[PDB]
């Protein structure tokens, strides 16, 4: 059971999250696909899997006022959990998913894949590896 939870600003992470729920479907594998604007700590609680969709933003960065938000409120039971990474970059590639996954590391929880791409979904088949992995938890 995976939380497939995006912020999709020019639809980009959704096709993303969009190629990671059929490789979890091939699989049999029950998933949550939600935006980051309508979820809980509480809905993420029930999840043994959780994936997090955000792409790169100002120099470098995550999107400060809804992912910085969210992940605080989630942090208390980001522990044990396997939360994977998914993010798109045009012209800068790695450091924001670097910090990304420093913190999501440091609550006590362990990542289950990160995946980047250049814009686009399925240019990098990292997408459907990480579907593989969340099917697999
Ligand atoms: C205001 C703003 C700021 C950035 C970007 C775009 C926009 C609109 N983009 C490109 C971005 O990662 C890429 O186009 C994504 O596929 C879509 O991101 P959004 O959904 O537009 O945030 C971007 N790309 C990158 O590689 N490094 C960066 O720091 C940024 N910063």
């Amino acid at each position: 059971m995976v939380e497939i939870v995006y912020w999709s600003g020019t639809g980009n992470t959704e096709a993303m999250a969009n190629e990671i729920e059929a490789a979890v479907k091939a699989a049999g594998a029950d998933v949550e696909s939600v935006r980051f604007e309508d979820t809980n700590v509480d809905d993420v609680a029930s999840k043994d899997v959780i994936l997090l969709g955000c792409p790169a933003m100002g120099s470098e960065e995550l999107e400060d006022s809804v992912v910085e938000p969210f992940f605080t409120d989630l942090a208390p039971k980001l522990k044990g959990k396997k939360v994977g990474l998914f993010g798109s970059y045009g012209w800068g590639s790695g450091e924001w998913m670097d910090a990304w996954k420093q913190r999501t590391e440091d609550t006590g929880a362990t990542v289950i894949g990160t995946a980047i791409v250049n814009e686009m979904p399925d240019n990098a088949p990292e997408c459907k590896e990480l579907g593989e992995a969340a099917a697999k938890a």
